[PDB]
């Protein structure tokens, strides 16, 4: 898969299960059009966000719904969500893995880009 | 100041000077209204963002312009920008410190909230 | 595998290839005895550090040689190395994954523990 | 002060008060010699670690006692402790700020070095 997102819970030391991930694409008119949507599973990854034939070049926004993940566990988090905005496939096809690591009051993101 | 943002460079080990930071406030109408803006100075921070009587309750979005700091250094970074979205002063007035730690391909955000 | 370490490069957005990882075990006499040794490969993981039959309970030290990885690329890093000290298998058998994310002047570690 | 260490709590969003921090100095003989020690106060930092004429060139190891801060809060954390090992004042005198950001299962360290 061209796009992979991994979400980790830094307070409980495990993958963040059922975190909602929404991918959008900046559409011609500077509008963000909905491009993919999933919920992480056990592993911490949402399955099959896109395919290599639809994952065209563009500016994608990956938005992770962090608020809801810590409110169901009883914690009141600082952020409303986590988002990553990046230009993809501009210089040619790559595979991107976005890693988010969560804590009620901090989050880190890292991209690991590869040449298929 | 009620809102302070500190931006740091993890490649060269110093504060990121002249990063533009913009603060918006979600307006009645789900609209983001510009509410403050500044550049990081020698210490890694934009001065005077706002005042304790302007900083009222609301959903605030802090946008750090990441791409322009790495590009001026010869680096082609992953992210378009960095943004932090949080609900402020809900519970009563506090002092928020946002810290941003930058690398071409990764960034962390941490919030330190202080007593009303 | 019971023990897995993943090392990532936050400045170049890829796995850290050829990073030396040494695992020790606090031996009866508070001495650290050498327990395993590897070098990461493409993926960012050293292969086969230990087996489930030797990975007994104990206090393990995972030491990552970060200095050498950034000096060969021309950068002069802040830390001499990165280390993670943890108690393993105390409450029963688990699988531990240690993730280190690197930058000349910062590093983060995260453990993702699982019940085999 | 030439050496300042700031320790922060990522679960509750505040500085970690009363974390014990110890600084050692690798002695002639590859020996670690105790060289300073303190507890984080209300602001997340131990005061007076050392003085500009005691802080000379050398390999320094800063050890943050992580396990005891999480255990006093009812949390059973992953790491025994946190340590930062760096060569100081090599190149001439500078001011180092070490920041530690804690979560039960993850920690980050960042160094901010300032002009001789």
């Amino acid at each position: 898969c061209p796009l992979m997102v991994k979400v980790l819970d830094a307070v409980r030391g495990s993958p963040a299960i059922n975190v909602a991930v929404h991918v959008f694409r900046k559409a011609a008119d500077d509008t963000w059009e909905p491009f993919a949507s999933g919920k992480t599973s056990e592993s911490g990854e949402p399955h099959g966000l896109t395919t290599e034939e639809e994952f065209v070049e563009g500016i994608y926004k990956v938005e992770i719904d962090t608020k809801s993940y810590w409110k169901a566990l009883g914690i009141s988090p600082f952020h409303e969500h986590a988002e990553v905005v990046f230009t993809a496939n501009d210089s040619g096809p790559r595979r991107y893995t976005i890693a988010a690591l969560l804590s009620p009051y901090s989050y880190s993101t890292t991209a690991v880009v590869t040449n298929p």
